[PDB]
């Protein structure tokens, strides 16, 4: 048993729901907030923008610092840093950004990240302004992820259409 609270069971291990992922966070405090990062952890919109507002900037600074040392995240790829004041740790994942080209295809790789984390509060991954069709990335994640994933989504309209459409 875990604190998710209202969330619809899709399959064995993957949960969904209609909210605001920082909301979620703040509420639960969960082990892992994954955050919907680019490669050079610069949080500037969408969840990541979002989270970080969250933190205070606090999440912005220290992801400068992680860059300044380590270089930029591969597409596909995550790190695992401080989850501030909404979470433990805060999995920063790199899905691809379709409005930069990249290939939808390291998707997958990109969820394969939450298999090392027993339980999850998640977005979609690629959703959103990253360009991708979310009704792809939930598909993706429910094939590809075996851990226990929450997953928030923002936006009651596709929420539904989630549900709706899910198979
Ligand atoms: O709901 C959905 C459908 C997919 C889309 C998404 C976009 C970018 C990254 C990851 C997902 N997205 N966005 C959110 N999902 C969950 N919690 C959110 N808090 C936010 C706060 C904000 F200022 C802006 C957006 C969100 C948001």
């Amino acid at each position: 048993v875990n604190s998710f609270s209202g969330y619809l069971k899709l399959t064995d291990n993957v949960y969904i729901k209609n909210a605001d992922i920082v909301e979620e966070a703040k509420k639960v405090k969960p082990t892992v907030v994954v955050n919907a990062a680019n490669v050079y952890l610069k949080h500037g919109g969408g969840v990541a923008g979002a989270l970080n507002k969250a933190t205070n900037n606090a999440m912005q600074v220290e992801s400068d610092d992680y860059i300044a040392t380590n270089g930029p995240l591969k597409v596909g790829g995550s790190c695992v840093l401080s989850g501030h004041n909404l979470a433990k740790h805060c999995l920063h994942v790199v899905g691809p950004n379709v409005n930069k080209g990249e290939d939808i295809q390291l998707l997958k790789s990109a969820y394969e990240n939450f298999n090392q984390h027993e339980v999850l509060l998640a977005p979609l991954l690629s959703a959103g302004i990253f360009g991708a069709d979310p009704i792809h990335s939930l598909r993706v994640c429910v094939d590809t992820v075996r851990t226990n994933v929450y997953l928030a989504v923002f936006d009651k309209n596709l929420y539904d259409k989630l549900v709706s459409s899910f198979l």
